[PDB]
């Protein structure tokens, strides 16, 4: 590689918080997508019901 093996050996700076974060991140993202589709679906119906 080109970076110090320390950057990887230190990938454990905080896995506990990262895990909880990744979860909320992935979840929050999914929630947004759903809300987006739901809104788009409603508009379509309201446009041509």
């Amino acid at each position: 590689m080109s970076e110090p093996a320390s950057l990887l050996t230190a990938s454990d700076l905080d896995p506990l918080i990262l895990t909880l974060s990744l979860i909320l991140v992935l979840i929050s993202l999914l929630l947004t997508v759903l809300a987006l589709l739901s809104h788009r679906r409603t508009l379509q119906q309201k446009i041509w019901p």
